[PDB]
């Protein structure tokens, strides 16, 4: 709407969707002032003849802002290093296989989540490191926690700052509860693994896959529910919907989830955002490439679950 004055009824009809709340009378007012400009910042960005677009709205008051310190908000701090290297490869060869699957028609992943506040975010993916890897073989159901290995794992912080190697790592030794029967609030002082019912989460030997690498890690696209890690460049596509991407990102990983999706020039997902950026819970980064740390630190190296 061009109309200046005929814009107000979204603040109505837009908040009704995801959450109506606010910070209070004059301080909220101001989510409207840098969300103003909500299609002057996609408006030709999408008249991109490019390969990726993404739509507007899970929120524009959030992008460039502190927000970016929300979602991107874990890990950082020192180096993140990565490969145990050895225990974690080889026993496949070529390829001879379809480069396409999805579990967007099987069914295989469980409703993920918005949280709250604090984006101990990188948590997500461990509690999908086992997600999904429960039917492989077993035929298995349901989810195990969250909260846990965001609060059992003292190894770091996940919130303003969590590790991505010891959430799925520490697994074998202690264990975790379901999603239902410890669902979490913003923090957990008091974290119970010995004490949360008993032990449910066991690994076996976590295959990281070959480190800046697109090639093998396909299996781990098909094979299980790839868990890369990649870029939350904290501005354009902090409000990214839809499409496949190319970009305008930034390789140094940031964020770290689910990868279930891959095909042609496609390829799914898992992010545990919400219902509106990286598309109700997935993206796809523009598979067949030149370049291993190309942009969005995908390819990068995994560290997935298999059933020993």
């Amino acid at each position: 709407l061009t109309s200046t004055e005929r814009l107000i009824q979204l603040f109505e009809s837009w908040m009704l969707k995801h959450n109506k709340i606010y910070k209070n009378i004059d301080e909220k007012i101001y989510r409207f002032e840098i969300f103003k400009d909500n299609l002057k910042y996609i408006d030709e960005t999408n008249k991109k003849n490019n390969s990726y677009w993404l739509g507007l709205n899970v929120f524009a008051d959030m992008s460039n802002d502190e927000f970016k310190e929300k979602y991107t908000g874990s890990i950082a701090g020192n180096y993140t290093t990565t490969e145990l290297s050895y225990e974690e490869v080889l026993n496949d060869g070529d390829v001879n296989i379809p480069e396409y699957v999805d579990w967007r028609q099987k069914g295989a992943v469980t409703p993920v989540k918005n949280q709250g506040s604090c984006g101990s975010a990188w948590a997500f993916s461990a509690v999908s490191t086992i997600e999904s890897i429960i039917k492989i073989r077993t035929g298995n159901l349901n989810e195990y926690s969250e909260q846990e290995l965001l609060d059992c794992d003292r190894r770091s912080y996940g919130c303003n700052g969590g590790y991505p190697w010891s959430a799925l790592q520490l697994v074998a030794q202690y264990g975790i509860h379901y999603r239902n029967t410890y669902p979490y609030e913003g923090v957990q002082r008091y974290c119970r693994s010995r004490e949360k019912g008993p032990y449910a989460a066991k690994t076996d030997g976590v295959r990281q896959v070959q480190p800046y690498n697109e090639g093998a890690l396909l299996y781990s696209i098909a094979n299980q529910p790839v868990s890369v890690v990649l870029e939350a460049a904290g501005k354009d596509f902090q409000l990214y919907r839809g499409g496949i991407f190319v970009g305008p990102c930034g390789n140094k990983v940031d964020h770290a989830v689910a990868a279930v999706g891959y095909g042609p020039n496609y390829i799914l997902i898992r992010n545990s955002w919400g219902t509106g950026w990286g598309e109700n819970g997935y993206i796809r980064i523009k598979r067949g490439t030149g370049n291993s740390y190309g942009v969005c630190g995908l390819y990068t190296s995994s560290f997935y679950p298999v059933k020993n």
